[PDB]
């Protein structure tokens, strides 16, 4: 389960091929990476780097997260976030799209550590 949270964060936060973001992307990819199945999630990130370039995070040096765990790691990347524009209903979801290369904040698990889980 270790894996599959990971495979869910790739799902949900990964796009390394996206250079950046407009509009039309989050819309698309919102509903492709099936996050508009049944109701339109509020706010989301997409991380544009590969996903071995991701990977590395994990190594770098730890952070405590949030809730206080210490296995949290921070960097530097690419993302678009995708925010609901509220002009949206269900399950036509509409966002508006952010594109910034900003620091990000991931939890890894596992062995060998892997992303699992967002924190900022």
């Amino acid at each position: 389960m270790q894996d599959r949270m990971y495979q869910r964060f790739l799902r949900q936060h990964v796009d390394p091929d996206a250079t950046g973001g407009n509009d039309a992307y989050c819309n698309l990819m919102m509903q492709r990476r099936k996050m508009t199945s049944h109701y339109c999630k509020r706010f989301n990130t997409f991380i544009h780097e590969d996903i071995w370039n991701i990977r590395s995070i994990c190594s770098t040096s730890n952070i405590q997260c949030k809730n206080g765990q210490m296995n949290c790691h921070e960097g530097v990347v690419k993302v678009t976030a995708c925010r609901e524009t509220g002009s949206s209903r269900a399950p036509n979801c509409r966002y508006r799209a952010m594109a910034s290369t900003r620091r990000v904040v991931i939890a890894c698990e596992g062995n060998p550590e892997v992303p699992v889980h967002f924190d900022k």
